[PDB]
């Protein structure tokens, strides 16, 4: 009575050893570090009781049919969750695991380095020794964005939103703004924030970090009308997902010199095409989806998305399981 | 008139403070390139003030040049191993230097340099371009956390603290620290742990150099320095080029003996486009840009002419060195 298990991708070890002890399983998986078409996936999920997939899975109607009725649980290795035909998944009784927490601490790392080579200007500096540019210490040349005395505007004041005002403190911000649904001030008090509305963020930030969920009400949020009301000084860093931003509208912002510079971790589409507008422009840094991109995170996610499946397929509680 | 050299264009402030001195005679190289040692030499002949940059060789040749008038050398820089010291005391000139004003701001780009180096920014930056990322994938650029890590600061200084406390929140795990004496004070905030530098080698995840340039820094970062690193730790310099051996630098990242290196400063400067160090994916090379904030050069350069100006004028200075 092995209960089928696909998982749409090779993942850390952690992970796929955990799956390969379950007795009561018989795991079928992508053996491949590239992303798996639509059709294989309709194909390989058929009669499955569970599926462990990745954030660039698209686990919609479409593949919850190829699946049928067997399919009883759904583990994402990631944190996001808009991959997700939640409403269809809740309909017919599927559990689904996440990975929250676990990565926090490594995003948020990753998202202030982002956040520091983009204000302190390194790739065109690093450019600049390749290609013969350096001839001296110059005092006027490369001077970038800095931290001190400055207001730091986070969207979304979550887990990694807090993770990351935590780690810009001792850079000697002055001041930490936040916008969201409700105010958090239990959470805000740690950096003494100050809960916001979007214009009065925009106005007032130097540093704008976006690192929120996507919703219908996220999607398309930092448009024309948003860099329009940022400083022209301020620098504007994305770690949540490519939709919340307008590219048409940030790269007229670059170029126009609305604001100072952007730093993504995240596009639309993922990958960004190499011929995208965005790649041209030096006061640009695109990163390609590394936030949690540690081994031992990795691992981490890895063995918490297993767990949360076999968990899932034996009626047990999970270790993070997503609820309704 | 007091003649005065200054061997660049400086930021604003400082040019106007040196514009609107009545007592003096200012000339200057009219320029963002460096100064010919030998357009130096002709530049300060007769000078009693000279303002002047880390990367200009005040050397016995320069002093000898400029002669007996030569009375303040105000450097625009916290970093002194480029003037002559010995040859500056004996002759009892007065010096200017800018500590403090750049201690946060080059504190920032050191840890900026260590998370551009050990989050693999740069080869992230360039799979986006060259069309090497196809998904998001499970473990690829995967780099090196500072949860639970023990960072090695050699150089407990000013900046060194900066670095040390800007790290704390990444949820460094241990502080380590080297240089000739223990500073408990200091050592404290972070509760660092005064070793030598092969335990601080042995020990740290991640290496940080912010000291200072002297007869005993000189090649302190080696081939046995590297050889005793671990295989998965990070090496960043941000001092100066020859506290590093380059070549022993070259050979431990070539043959995985570490990690990986950030430097915002090399030997020579500028590096070579051809060196090898920049055919190496695993070396983030930076061109000396630690201060590099408008508000901090401005700062610096309006200090270095105040500095200049009260040792002209025989007053005490805003931040003199003191020899
Ligand atoms: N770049 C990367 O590799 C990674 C990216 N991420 C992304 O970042 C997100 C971080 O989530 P995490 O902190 O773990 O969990 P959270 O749900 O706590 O973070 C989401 C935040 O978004 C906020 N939010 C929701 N709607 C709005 C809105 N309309 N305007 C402003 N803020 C809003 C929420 O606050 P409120 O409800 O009060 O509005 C909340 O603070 C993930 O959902 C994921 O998309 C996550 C991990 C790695
Ligand atoms: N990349 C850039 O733009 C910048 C580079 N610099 C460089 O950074 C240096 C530090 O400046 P700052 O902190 O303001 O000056 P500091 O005078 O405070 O010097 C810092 C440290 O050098 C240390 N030192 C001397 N010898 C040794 C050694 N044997 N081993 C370990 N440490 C040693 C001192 O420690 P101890 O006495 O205990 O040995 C002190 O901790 C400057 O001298 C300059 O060369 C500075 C600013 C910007």
């Amino acid at each position: 009575r092995l209960m089928k298990v696909f998982v749409t991708r090779r993942i850390p070890a952690e992970g796929r050893v955990a799956l390969a002890r379950a007795a009561d399983c018989e795991v079928e998986q992508w053996d491949s570090d590239e992303p798996i078409p639509a059709k294989e996936l309709e194909r390989g999920v058929a009669g499955a009781h569970g599926l462990l997939c990745l954030l660039s899975d698209h686990v919609d109607k479409r593949i919850l049919d190829a699946a049928g009725a067997n399919l009883k649980v759904i583990s994402t290795m990631s944190v996001g969750i808009d991959h997700l035909a939640l409403d269809e998944i809740k309909k017919r009784g599927i559990r689904v695991g996440y990975t929250p927490d676990v990565l926090t601490d490594t995003t948020a790392e990753l998202a202030v380095s982002l956040l520091l080579t983009t204000c302190r200007r390194l790739p065109e500096a690093i450019e600049e020794v390749k290609n013969g540019g350096w001839t001296s210490w110059k005092p006027l040349w490369l001077c970038g964005y800095g931290l001190t005395q400055s207001t730091v505007g986070i969207i979304g004041l979550g887990r990694i939103g807090q993770a990351i005002a935590r780690r810009l403190k001792p850079f000697g911000v002055q001041r930490f703004l936040y916008t969201g649904r409700q105010p958090r001030p239990e959470e805000a008090a740690e950096f003494q924030a100050e809960f916001v509305s979007t214009p009065e963020l925009a106005a007032q930030s130097d540093f704008i970090v976006v690192a929120c969920s996507l919703t219908p009400a996220t999607e398309g949020l930092c448009n024309k009308d948003f860099f329009q009301k940022m400083k022209e000084t301020a620098v504007f860093i994305n770690i949540s997902r490519g939709d919340v931003v307008n590219q048409d509208d940030l790269y007229q912002a670059l170029a126009s010199g609305k604001i100072a510079a952007a730093g993504l971790d995240v596009t639309s589409p993922e990958p960004l095409p190499t011929n995208h507008p965005l790649l041209t422009l030096k006061n640009c840094v695109i990163l390609p989806h590394i936030g949690s991109a540690t081994h031992r995170t990795r691992n981490t996610m890895s063995l918490l998305a297993a767990n949360n499946l076999l968990a899932g397929l034996r009626g047990e509680p999970m270790p993070s399981e997503l609820k309704l």
